């Protein structure tokens, strides 16, 4: 699909790269909506969409050349898609409103390194490094998921002559869920392939519960899976090695009025520690700290473990180590990965895996999207003050 005329204007979102000796240095980064959140329509006629019912218009897109000729991708309206930036803060709204009508926006955005015509995503290399961000989750109710994570997408988003849009229009998404989507790495997916790649879920959370989940794959960068390759233990680890402090033994660590008080903003620090403390060693531990009220809050001693390691993970996820465990996870982090921000909810299981049952305090039906939309249409997440770099150099 070629590039139409409605301009694509990326909300600016400064970030920081930090070092022990040099301190933090601001990057002129910005943020881009998912490709499929852009209008993609026929050259003649902006009423004829090329993506209908979440799949390809077969008349226009039987293959990549025909789709490239028949279709154009347009610039997106970021506010109607629920995306706002103010200084160093990104706000993602789940819902937007005409007047009486509420519209599911549920945006997903990617961090861009450049806004040039050939600008690529930022390729964060976090092996032997840390990432910190401030977050306000106080408006994220049961069933909501505000997420900040990493995917081994292609730095150009699959840019080529038939997909000239690339990273500048949000192209090339993939994750460990191997989801079926109409374009994979910038190429038309005519039939049922899934878009797979290593995924590091730094942050999935609402005000009631939080999870940190590495999801390894047996591939490097993006991969179109077929058949059983897309299964739950196929080329990727769909369940992943989930770390949730409520589930692991401390119901008073995280939440409203709790040790990490989600009633008000806080800082999330994630350290990817290597055996030899270098950015080229082997990832052997993932460690989580919070900062709130100028206090560093370490792992709860009431939790069964204090960090993610391979032996932890094998207790919760028997497919983590066959796909290379933390060593290959760290190799993906060392090659470089795309920073992804999203907000979403779940008409199927209501996020009960995140915040209900053993995992959190929510009533089983509290996170029904129907009640969320009726009662909490303003639910939203704000990420800010995003910094990555040398261990210890990104926070207080
Ligand atoms: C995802 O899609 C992108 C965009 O098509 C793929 O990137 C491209 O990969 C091809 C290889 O099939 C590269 O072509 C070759 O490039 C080298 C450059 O040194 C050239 O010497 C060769 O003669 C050949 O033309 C192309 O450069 C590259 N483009 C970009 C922007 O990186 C990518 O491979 C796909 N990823 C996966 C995992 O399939
Ligand atoms: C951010 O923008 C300013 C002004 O153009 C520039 O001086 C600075 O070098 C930029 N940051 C980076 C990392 O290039
Ligand atoms: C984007 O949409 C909102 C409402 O949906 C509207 O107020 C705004 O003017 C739109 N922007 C453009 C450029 O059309
Ligand atoms: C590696 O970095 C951590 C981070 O503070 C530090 O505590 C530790 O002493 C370093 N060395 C080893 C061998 O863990
Ligand atoms: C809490 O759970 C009970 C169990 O059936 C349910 O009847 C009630 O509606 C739930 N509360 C909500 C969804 O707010």
């Amino acid at each position: 699909q070629q590039i139409g005329t409605i301009p694509e204007v990326h909300p600016k979102l400064p970030t920081w790269k930090c070092t022990t000796e040099g301190g933090c240095v601001q990057q002129n980064t910005s943020v881009v909506l998912e490709y499929l959140s852009h209008p993609i329509h026929e050259v003649g006629n902006s009423d004829v969409s090329c993506v209908v019912s979440g799949g390809l218009n077969q008349s226009l897109c039987p293959n990549e050349e025909e789709c490239s000729k028949n279709c154009v991708v347009e610039g997106a309206n970021y506010t109607s898609s629920g995306v706002h930036t103010d200084g160093d803060a990104l706000t993602l709204n789940q819902y937007v409103t005409n007047g009486d009508q509420v519209v599911t926006a549920s945006p997903r955005v990617y961090l861009l390194a450049s806004d040039d015509e050939d600008g690529n995503y930022s390729m964060l290399q976090l092996l032997g490094q840390e990432l910190s961000f401030d977050v306000d989750v106080s408006k994220l109710v049961c069933g909501m998921n505000g997420a900040l994570y990493l995917s081994e997408m292609d730095a150009s988003g699959g840019r080529n002559s038939l997909n000239p849009a690339g990273a500048q229009y949000g192209s090339g998404y993939c994750d460990a869920q191997c989801g079926v989507q109409p374009f994979i790495n910038g190429t038309v997916n005519t039939g049922s392939l899934g878009a797979c790649c290593n995924e590091m879920d730094i942050w999935e959370a609402n005000a009631l519960a939080t999870a940190l989940t590495p999801h390894p794959c047996s591939v490097t960068s993006i991969y179109a899976c077929s058949g059983a390759e897309c299964g739950s233990n196929g080329v990727c680890d769909k369940p992943g090695c989930g770390y949730n402090p409520y589930a692991l033994g401390d119901h008073n660590y995280y939440g409203p009025g709790k040790t990490v008080d989600t009633s008000r903003p806080f800082t999330v620090v994630t350290q990817f520690l290597t055996n030899d403390n270098t950015t080229t060693g082997t990832l052997t531990e993932i460690r989580r700290l919070y900062v709130q009220d100028g206090n560093v809050i370490g792992p709860s001693p009431s939790d069964s473990v204090s960090s993610i390691t391979d032996s932890f993970c094998s207790t919760v996820d028997s497919y983590f180590e066959p796909l290379g465990g933390l060593k290959e996870m760290g190799e993906a982090l060392g090659r470089g990965m795309v920073l992804v921000f999203s907000i979403w909810n779940d008409p199927g299981q209501f996020m009960n895996w995140l915040d209900s049952g053993n995992a959190g305090p929510c009533n089983s039906t509290e996170g029904n999207p129907a009640t969320i939309e009726a009662q909490h249409p303003d639910t939203a997440v704000t990420f800010s003050n995003i910094r990555w770099g040398d261990i210890g150099s990104t926070f207080q």
